[PDB]
């Protein structure tokens, strides 16, 4: 919704991510699956430049995927990680939105 919240939910500083812990926070609410990208604010911000407001971006650079997904109700997760070109949606030349990976819808 904006880049403040797009951050505490979408970036990462590691690529073990512990799942079990991040997911439970409020943010999460143990949703089914969020999908992390490690690096730094700057680098993500940079693919919002000169980008057309609400409308999403496909990166030309490929990113490591850190992921978790449930695998037991209610919190219990698996972590996964894959690497792949990342679809963000920007406003105001930030980023706002997971949009998608591999390609936009
Ligand atoms: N909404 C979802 C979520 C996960 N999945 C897949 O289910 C598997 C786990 O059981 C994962 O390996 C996913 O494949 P995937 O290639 O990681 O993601 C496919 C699509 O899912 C969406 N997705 C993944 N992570 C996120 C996330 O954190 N947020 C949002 N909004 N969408 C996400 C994107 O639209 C992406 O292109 C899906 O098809 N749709």
């Amino acid at each position: 919704q904006d880049w403040d919240t797009f951050q505490k939910k979408h970036l990462t500083d590691t690529k073990k991510v512990k799942c079990d812990v991040e997911m439970k926070k409020a943010l999460f609410d143990c949703k089914k699956t969020n999908t992390f990208i490690f690096a730094r604010p700057p680098r993500v911000q940079a693919l919002c430049k000169n980008i057309k407001n609400n409308t999403n971006v496909l990166s030309r650079d490929v990113f490591y995927l850190p992921q978790c997904n449930r695998k037991k109700l209610p919190c219990h997760y698996r972590l996964d990680g894959s690497t792949n070109t990342i679809c963000l949606t920007c406003m105001k030349e930030l980023p706002i939105h997971f949009a998608g990976v591999g390609k936009c819808p």
